[PDB]
């Protein structure tokens, strides 16, 4: 679809069977939820951006379905106040800027 | 133009007669810009990020221009990471999110 950012730009996500609703952020070079249990294993890792640095526990290889579109990749878990999607799964969505 | 996000979507700024670098981003509610000297006074702002809040300056109608298109708008100053160019100038200058 096209996105216009007169507002925030959430869109629904499916995750570990569970329907999220998240912040398509093309500034993001990652993607970090809030905390919820993913499985297999992880590696800690620390993110940061305004306001500083938050750790995180990151997942490869998780299947996450973004407005219907299926995509792959890493996603972290972690204290965030809000679900984003990075750059990581917007490209496997096709997703762009447009202007 | 249509930008991808393969890489960091980092696009030239002038703002003050400088070029600066600043990423367009859709997570962002507001425009904030790394320290500097802009004209008239400024209002206090607390924009918050993943990490937590920092405080900002807040500048109302500036003239910036992303990719040779003008804007006016309202550009906060304080630490952030990295120039980032929000909804606020993105609706500005027509982008949308697409996929
Ligand atoms: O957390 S963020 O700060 N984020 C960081 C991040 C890094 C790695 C993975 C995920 C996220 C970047 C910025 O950080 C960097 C740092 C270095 C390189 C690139 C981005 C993001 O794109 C922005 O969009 C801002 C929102 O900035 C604002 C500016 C003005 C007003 C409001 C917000 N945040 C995301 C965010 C959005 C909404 C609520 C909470 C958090």
């Amino acid at each position: 679809p096209q996105i216009t950012l007169w507002q925030r730009p959430l869109v629904t996500i499916k995750i570990g069977g569970q329907l999220k609703e998240a912040l398509l952020d093309t500034g993001a070079d990652d993607t970090v939820l809030e905390e919820m249990s993913l499985p297999g294993r992880w590696k800690p890792k620390m993110i940061g951006g305004i306001g500083g640095f938050i750790k995180v526990r990151q997942y490869d290889q998780i299947l996450i379905e973004i407005c219907g579109h299926k995509a792959i990749g890493t996603v972290l878990v972690g204290p965030t106040p809000v679900n984003i999607i990075g750059r990581n799964l917007l490209t496997q969505i096709g997703c762009t800027l447009n202007f």
